[PDB]
Order: structure tokens, then C-alpha cells, then sequence
């Protein structure tokens, strides 16, 4: 094995033993470096009832280097690109090996209801979030419904 692979097995064991509310994930069948994950939208937010699928991509440099994470489900959120790529500060400059898959996934769930206003990846979503909360929620509701497909 390798340190990344042993760490990933530890991350999985910890996540499966004590999963945070509305989050789960596991390595793919055939490749511990690629995981499938699910995040349920947080209760009381525009994303409630959404069941969102994600892919997490690691390397042999984990946990020195953060993974990348993308939504496979359709998304509408200021910090998610059109291709599903998720922008999260802890996956960039605020990375620490103290974070693991569990805490990455919980951060992404929390991100859903707490957009980062700094240079958002989806300008349309950012502008609606800022200036037309009412309409932001309709656009979010459409991708909540699609997430059940
Ligand atoms: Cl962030």
C-alpha cells in the first residue's frame, strides 16, 4: 500500500462509522482514488430535499494535497461552475491534512446555504442570490427536483 491509500481507508472507516447528517461516500469499486459521494441538501434551506451526487478525485499526494470535488447532479450555486466543479476555500489555500473526506463533504453541504461572495464561479447564481432571493430559490428548486433522477 501507500500512505495516501492507507489514509483513504482511514477516511472511509471514519465516515462509515459516524456519518454526518445528510452526507456519505465511498471509494469506487475499482479505484480508491476516485470516490462517489452523496449530499442531502441542508434542512430549512433552498436545497432541502435535494439528493446530490458527487465525485471526489484524490492522488498519491493526499493528504498533503487536497482532492478535487465535482457535482455530478445538476447544480445551481454561486460557487459551482457549469461543469460541476466545486470551489471551496479549504480545497484551495485553506487546506490542511486535518480535514478528511467527512469534513470536506460536510463543508460542501454547508457551502450550499453559505455562498462565498468573493469572485463566484456562477455569476448568474451569485447575482440572484444577492439581489433576488425569491428567484434564486426557483432556480435552486429546479435542480433539487432533477437530483431525484
Ligand atoms: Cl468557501
Amino acid at each position: 500500500s501507500t500512505p495516501a491509500r492507507r489514509r483513504l481507508m482511514r477516511d472511509f472507516k471514519r465516515l462509515q462509522e459516524d456519518p454526518p447528517v445528510g452526507v456519505s461516500g465511498a471509494p469506487s469499486e475499482n479505484n480508491i482514488m476516485q470516490w462517489n459521494a452523496v449530499i442531502f441538501g441542508p434542512e430549512g434551506t433552498p436545497f432541502e430535499d435535494g439528493t446530490f451526487k458527487l465525485v471526489i478525485e484524490f492522488s498519491e499526494e493526499y493528504p498533503n494535497k487536497p482532492p478535487t470535488v465535482r457535482f455530478l447532479s445538476k447544480m445551481f450555486h454561486p460557487n459551482v461552475y457549469a461543469d460541476g466543479s466545486i470551489c471551496l476555500d479549504i480545497l484551495q489555500n485553506r487546506w490542511s491534512p486535518t480535514y478528511d473526506v467527512s469534513s470536506i463533504l460536510t463543508s460542501i453541504q454547508s457551502l450550499l446555504d453559505e455562498p462565498n461572495p468573493n469572485s463566484p464561479a456562477n455569476s448568474q447564481a451569485a447575482q440572484l442570490y444577492q439581489e433576488n432571493k425569491r428567484e434564486y430559490e426557483k432556480r435552486v428548486s429546479a435542480i433539487v427536483e432533477q437530483s431525484w433522477n
